């Protein structure tokens, strides 16, 4: 008879190309029209291109400018050169031919169909983390599978993910401290994690508890992070063990054109350890001290992550409060630094909030099994976490196999010291409203708008 046989269907990265070819068992001269139709899962037939015996070629608006329908009457084949591909293209492509038999009537002919897959693995992780190293793991994944792994780091991703991932597509996998994940889980923005016992057993059982909401695993634990006191050993060999002796040290250092302590005052995660050192009466004590530092001109009013980091790395401030991730940038600079216990306030220790960096799969993602493969077999491995860690340090990784290397690092010891003096954040959905209440409270008291007693009043509501 005159059967049509399609070919060239495979997997490709968006922006890549594919040449579909449909050969017939008869001369294409006899056909009136030849063309390509596509069908995506659960959708109607969509014509993409057609070519008539008159050499006129038409295309659908989505593929127009990107696809060309060609014909070779010698090879008895119709082609579809698909250039600059997109995820919307993903579908089963079918070849169609129409023929006018010698009389008035016509004959429609179809092929088997050829599957075309345009998949891209997109990861959202914060810009203060090791996205370049995470990309080196993503580059090894594409070598062993053929899937593209792009790594994105957009600003305000913790509050841009639940808006974009709900409505739009957003990322496949989202990386953030475990505390934000309960709100995503309650809203239905995260797929339930189902890792086999052998993978499950590779990580510390306490780390899995942080990524659990209502008896369901909602993410993969990566690493335990806690803030420590980072100090310049040359400007300050015996740094303050107490918060209350910093004003004296600052008077001493300001005479030599140097600050004592500069850290991010805008984000409440950095000011919370001082606020929670005693506790209420503890929050009032801790914050009043922080307010007195800005009131005594020891710290700047709008001290943010960048000017604090830059000032410490430049060698302008003797101390800073930051996490594991910040160390690599200090190593890049020529600063002999030390990481140590956070200063004590009112004798008791400053209790930082402990975060578990965790990777969750977006509920509205088609690549859920491909992301599980990346996370399990490529990222959460001795080799995978080493790549991320040599870019920007992860802190105390959740991988059991890393115990000896973590224990050999003095900065990890100081991180674990502060993590024990602190406490793990509950993952609850109210954490977002809580953090916002503390973010405003600290900024208002820092700038000089609301009083310390009125800040805890508005925050407890
Ligand atoms: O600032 C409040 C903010 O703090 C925590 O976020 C940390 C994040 O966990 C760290 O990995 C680091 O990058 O800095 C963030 C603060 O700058 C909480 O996880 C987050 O919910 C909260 O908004």
């Amino acid at each position: 008879q005159r059967q049509l046989v399609e070919s060239g269907g495979g997997l490709v990265q968006p922006g890549g190309s594919l040449r579909l070819s449909c050969a017939a068992s008869g001369s294409i001269l006899y056909f009136n029209r030849m063309g390509w139709y596509r069908q995506a899962p659960g959708k109607q037939r969509e014509l993409v291109a057609a070519i008539t015996s008159g050499d006129s070629t038409n295309y659908a608006d989505p593929v127009k400018g990107r696809f060309t329908i060609s014909r070779d009457n010698a090879k008895n084949t119709v082609y579809l050169q698909m250039n600059s591909l997109k995820p919307e293209d993903t579908a089963v492509y079918y070849c169609n031919a129409k023929e006018k038999g010698w009389s008035f009537s016509l004959y429609d002919y179809w092929g088997q169909g050829t599957p075309v897959t345009v998949v891209k693995l997109v990861i959202w992780i914060n810009g203060d983390k090791g996205y370049n190293g995470l990309a080196e793991v993503g580059k090894k994944f594409e070598k062993d599978t053929g899937i593209k792994v792009t790594v994105e780091h957009p600003d305000k991703l913790e509050e841009k993910f639940p808006q974009v991932a709900a409505t739009g597509d957003g990322p496949d996998i989202i990386f953030w401290a475990h505390d934000r994940f309960g709100g995503y889980a309650q809203s239905g923005l995260l797929a339930e994690i189902t890792p086999d016992k052998a993978f499950q057993d590779k990580l510390y059982p306490f780390t899995w508890d942080a990524v659990r909401y209502n008896g369901k695993l909602i993410a993969y634990p990566i690493a335990v992070e806690a803030l420590s006191l980072i100090y310049n050993k040359d400007l300050l060999p015996n740094p303050p063990k107490t918060w209350e002796e910093i004003p004296a040290l600052d008077k001493e250092l300001k005479a030599k054109g140097k600050s004592a302590l500069m850290f991010n005052l805008q984000e409440p995660y950095f000011t919370w350890p001082l606020i929670a050192a005693d506790g209420n009466a503890g929050a009032k004590a801790g914050l009043t001290f922080l307010v007195d530092l800005i009131k005594n001109k020891h710290m700047n009013a709008d001290t943010d992550y960048s000017i604090a980091e830059a000032a410490f790395n430049k060698g302008e401030t003797a101390m800073t409060i930051n996490g594991p991730w910040a160390w690599s940038n200090i190593d890049t600079s020529k600063v002999n630094y030390g990481v140590t216990v956070l200063p004590t306030f009112k004798g008791q220790p400053s209790k930082p909030f402990v975060g578990v960096l965790s990777a969750g799969i977006n509920a509205a993602s088609p690549n859920k099994e491909l992301a599980k493969e990346f996370l399990e077999n490529y990222l959460l491995t001795d080799e995978g976490l080493e790549a991320v860690n040599k870019d920007k340090p992860l802190g105390a990784v959740a991988l059991k196999s890393y115990e000896e290397e973590l224990a050999k690092d003095p900065r990890i010891a100081a991180t674990m010291e502060n993590a024990q003096k602190g406490e793990i954040m509950p993952n609850i959905p109210q954490m977002s409203a809580f953090w916002y209440a503390v973010r405003t409270a600290v900024i208002n008291a820092a700038s000089g708008r609301q009083t310390v007693d009125e800040a805890l009043k508005d925050a407890q509501t």
